[PDB]
């Protein structure tokens, strides 16, 4: 098993067996800003089971997140795919995102049925509202006091020979650098450093400019996210061998980012701009190529289940409706992308062993 490659995970999905209403399914179509526009475009929520908001759909149907049988499958997928860590998307106690229902609640059988197979658990702190410094160490806190202590709990070892719980906080810049300082420098008025709540932090790196933002933080890392090669500076796949040389100079470590393909026009229906074909596999191949090219410490896959955004490595099976033809893996089977995944997996590992 692979404990240097990390899959970010999504328990954000509800449905009436398991939690008495859809969630997450029923997505709502988002209106564009521009009424002679919007006229033209899909408005209102999908109606599942049949009519849910992604462009593919899955082999466990729309799924509760919650149903043990769901967490188990998903925990053996991955374990097919050679993924050691799932990095959990996370938000506070009774906070949620803008489509969803709290899922800090999930997180103690999320990591039992991780153990269960053998994986590792990390967390993603989503951009929660009013994010900053304070709340942060008490997050921070709150995660390695009540999850610290689980077997499954992921932490990563160091060069120094000292394992630690590992953060990767999505959209880091909201947050102006000196208030980070507080949190992640050893000098800093709230500082985790040599504390028994320390861990390596990977930021997120959207632009150049960033660099520089995230040295003066405190932060341990930079990681890439989005799965469309070239949205961003940091999406870009030829920026990341300026990337590595610039993390490399500054101990910091580099977590590129893959993803099969992208495409969310079934809930932002103007936005095929941003599509990416998977044809077949290749442009995810294309991606782990490039990831491992830069000799990486460790690599993320973006994403196990994101549906919405059309980046998941999860089992998909052929589906038409009244009115949809879903996407599908055709011609191949809808393990594909988790066949994919252990060949590159199984490459990177016999590869790492050689730059430790």
């Amino acid at each position: 098993l692979n404990n240097y490659l990390h899959v970010f995970y999504y328990s954000w999905y509800g449905n009436p067996q398991f939690d008495g209403k859809y969630i997450h399914w029923n997505h709502p179509v988002l209106e564009h800003w521009d009424p002679r526009i919007a006229k033209n475009y899909p408005q209102g929520r999908h109606n599942p089971p049949d009519d849910i908001g992604s462009s593919f759909y899955p082999e466990l149907g729309s799924y509760s997140s919650r149903d043990p049988s769901v967490i188990e499958t998903h925990m053996r997928q991955m374990r097919s795919a050679s993924i050691g860590v799932l990095a959990l998307s996370w938000y506070p106690p009774d906070v949620n995102d803008e489509n969803g229902e709290p899922t800090d609640n999930l997180v103690p059988t999320i990591l039992d049925k991780a153990h269960k197979y053998n994986l590792k658990v990390t967390f993603h702190i989503e951009p929660y509202s009013n994010r900053d410094d304070q709340n942060m160490y008490k997050n921070v806190k709150y995660i390695i006091d009540k999850y610290g202590n689980h077997p499954a709990f992921y932490r990563y070892k160091t060069k120094t020979g000292n394992a630690l719980p590992m953060f990767y906080v999505y959209d880091s810049y909201i947050t102006k650098p000196e208030k980070w300082a507080n949190l992640l420098t050893t000098s800093g008025s709230r500082s985790i450093r040599n504390s028994p709540y320390d861990g390596l932090f990977i930021a997120l790196l959207v632009e150049e400019k960033h660099k520089y933002d995230i040295l003066q933080s405190g932060f341990d890392g930079i990681y890439t996210y989005f799965a469309t090669n070239g949205f961003t500076y940091g999406s870009s796949h030829q920026n990341w061998a300026s990337l590595k040389l610039f993390c490399d100079k500054y101990n910091l470590i580099f977590i590129p980012s893959v993803g099969p393909g992208y495409i969310d026009t079934s809930i932002r229906p103007w936005n095929t701009q941003n599509t990416r074909n998977r044809i077949n596999g290749k442009y995810y191949e294309i991606g782990l190529s490039a990831a491992l090219q830069t000799r990486p410490s460790l690599i993320s896959i973006t994403s196990f289940n994101e549906w919405h955004e059309g980046t998941q490595i999860e089992k998909a099976v052929p589906k038409r409706t009244s009115n949809t033809v879903y996407l599908d893996y055709r011609p191949h089977k809808p393990g594909l992308y988790l066949e994919l995944t252990r060949k590159w997996s199984e490459k990177y590992s016999k590869e790492r062993a050689t730059y430790a």
